[PDB]
């Protein structure tokens, strides 16, 4: 279990704050730099609040970066 496992969006935490903690826990880990982006995305899918999880599952497959997912959530939530 990597340092992201402990990181899940709280019942009253804004997604951006959840994203911040998570990105922190991923960036300070032993993962190679090149591996951070795709791990961050999986965590967004698995560790967010349920409403946010369905939002990310419905999203266009053309969102490829953590930054596009964040922007998508903030605009549409």
């Amino acid at each position: 279990a990597g340092p992201w496992a402990d990181i899940m969006q709280g019942p009253s935490e804004s997604f951006v704050d959840f994203a911040n903690r998570l990105i922190k826990a991923v960036e300070g880990s032993n993962l190679p730099p090149s591996a951070r982006a795709p791990v961050i995305i999986d965590c967004f899918r698995q560790k967010s609040q349920p409403d946010i999880q369905q939002l990310i599952r419905t999203a266009p497959s053309t969102l490829t970066t953590p930054g596009e997912i964040i922007k998508y959530v903030l605009d549409r939530q």
